[PDB]
């Protein structure tokens, strides 16, 4: 059960939970100003492509935010 | 001059401010054109992140 497209997978799945490089809950919450909460109802896990596709978005939007309002060099 | 990648060529200003949380300046210093790839890549990320927001915090109904 992938949190972001709803599909079910073998180990085509990455954990979001720790008890630093990169941390999904925080990175999601920062970029889109919206948190990701823990029920038994919900899975601890997101699929390889959905996690890949998230950080490809994170990278390019960080790059937009560095540049949008600064004069070229 | 692309406002988003900083290079030369030859709806968005709201949509940016909503998604990320940060306005686009209309300083005369900066140039009110954005590239076809920048524009494409922006809305690819708009669509995909809206889709992630619909699904993140629901058990599959
Ligand atoms: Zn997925
Ligand atoms: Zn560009």
């Amino acid at each position: 059960h992938c949190r972001l497209c709803h599909g079910k997978f073998s180990s085509r799945s990455l954990r979001s939970i720790s008890d630093g490089e990169r941390v999904f809950v925080r990175d999601f919450q920062r970029l889109l100003g919206v948190a990701v909460h823990q029920d038994p109802a919900l899975s601890q896990f997101v699929c390889r492509n959905c996690h890949a596709q998230f950080y490809q978005c994170h990278s390019l939007l960080e790059s937009f935010l560095q540049r949008v309002n600064v004069s070229p060099m």
